RNA sequence: AUUAAGACAUUCGUGAGUGAUUUAUUUCCAUGAAGUGGCGU
């Protein structure tokens, strides 16, 4: 009876609880202008041996792109009435390292191997995941 | 039925070993067992 799932979704619920603001990772070109220019026998980027033009870049704001200050992958983006709002994945997921063992039950056993870290990853008050 | 299920950061471990409340310091300084005779003219 499963026909169609929507890729799940990160949507913040606020106090008035009327909308729902859906949450997106920020495209990696955000803030950039990307041209490809075409006067052609320029310059030409071989990606493994593959013909493609130039990607001159530069910031939407001239320099070029600085990849010191390229910090697109770390923000996640939402709709706003005017610009796009940007939310650290900080600010999103909490993350924790817990330490685990077994313990040594003696008169068996080879396992004092039994030692392991592991992730947990909590998400802000206002978050919840969803899918359609 | 979903890179899933099971798994104590636990076992052993004396805040203990050595250590003098001791060294230095005169109950001492000053000081008269002294003073006076009386009456019988």
């Amino acid at each position: 009876v499963i026909k169609q799932i929507s890729p799940l979704m990160l949507i913040e619920c606020k106090d008035d609880t009327s909308s729902r603001s859906i949450y997106f990772p920020l495209p990696l070109d955000d803030g950039y202008k990307v041209s490809f220019n075409e006067t052609s026998n320029e310059d030409k980027v071989f990606y493994n041996g593959i013909e493609c033009p130039i990607p001159n870049v530069y910031p939407a704001s001239r320099k070029f792109f600085d990849h010191k200050t390229y910090n697109n992958y770390l923000f996640w983006c939402t709709q706003g009435n005017n610009q796009i709002k940007k939310l650290l994945s900080d600010e999103i997921w909490i993350s924790k390292m817990q330490i685990g063992i077994t313990k040594h039950v003696e008169e068996g056993e080879d396992n004092d191997k039994s030692f392991y870290k592991q992730e947990f990853l909590q998400l802000k008050k206002s978050f919840i995941y969803a899918f359609y």
